[PDB]
């Protein structure tokens, strides 16, 4: 159908625009802290601890296969990467330090995403 193709045209540019979205935000993680998963091979008790493991390169994985439906999802994603440092270290580690960082950096590029999903719809 045409209304199909429609929805399938807007779900690419929504695509498009959370590429963007997710460039800036690892930018903000110059560190490369959250760019893989966590290696169970180098920390082999992960998952006793961390329930559903994310990284950036996990999300860019689903982004390119069109699997973010909306912002809210990616969102989601993104804040199970910084959520999961923050259990799983401590205060005083560069770990949670750099969680943290990307926390209050990331806020400012989602608050105006928000904003342009729900302008162009």
């Amino acid at each position: 159908s045409m209304e199909q193709v429609a929805m399938e045209l807007r779900l690419t540019e929504l695509t498009r625009l959370l590429r963007s979205v997710l460039d800036q935000l690892q930018d903000k993680d110059p560190a490369r802290i959250f760019a893989q998963p966590v290696s169970l091979k180098e920390v082999p008790d992960y998952l006793d601890h961390i329930k559903h493991p994310m990284d950036f390169a996990t999300m860019r994985k689903r982004l390119e296969a069109q699997g973010y439906k909306n912002l809210h999802e990616f969102e989601e994603d993104f804040d199970l990467i910084i959520d999961n440092c923050m259990k799983y270290n401590a205060r005083d580690t560069v770990f949670y330090r750099a969680a943290v960082r990307l926390r209050d950096q990331g806020g400012v590029v989602l608050r105006q995403a928000r904003r342009e999903v729900d302008s162009i719809g």
